[PDB]
């Protein structure tokens, strides 16, 4: 588990298998984004069920993924993102977290994990989606143009 900023973690499937460095960081919301789901205090969690994969639509829980992490950290709670490897998914949705709060373009966000986490590396599908999230405007638009050749794509063999 390794800190992003005050208050916000990411890390692989370890960070959740001891919850003993997650109740000394006061984490009391998590944010699981993998194939499955992952104490004395309430606990919010949301589960964004993906692989790691460039096929996997992460784009259309970004916004969703972005308000759970933005709302915990509003309210003083810590938050933990987590995947399988810690590395991709947790990664990618981090990276829209900085790029939407921050307003920051997606290489700069993803420059600032990488610096953190060199061993960071979302796969190239994700790269792409938060390309296409900035360009939207930091947003998931699902009028747009933009979003609507996206979809299209993603259902194409």
């Amino acid at each position: 588990m390794l800190e992003v900023q005050p208050g916000l973690y990411f890390g692989g499937a370890a960070a959740v298998a001891e919850p003993d460095h997650l109740r000394e960081a006061g984490i009391t919301a998590v944010l699981t984004v993998d194939s499955e789901e992952p104490g004395v205090e309430d606990l919010w969690r949301l589960f964004v069920p993906a692989l790691d994969k460039p096929e996997t639509d992460l784009l259309s829980h970004l916004d969703r993924a972005v308000a759970f992490i933005g709302q915990a950290r509003a309210e003083g709670r810590a938050v933990l993102v987590h995947s399988h490897a810690g590395v991709s998914r947790s990664v990618a949705i981090i990276t829209a977290f900085l790029m939407k709060t921050d307003q920051l373009p997606f290489e700069k966000a993803y420059e600032k994990l990488q610096i953190l986490k060199p061993e960071a590396k979302m796969n190239e599908g994700f790269e792409w989606q938060l390309k296409l999230y900035q360009a939207m405007g930091y947003e998931v638009d699902t009028s747009s143009a933009i979003y609507k050749q996206y979809r299209l794509q993603k259902v194409t063999e």
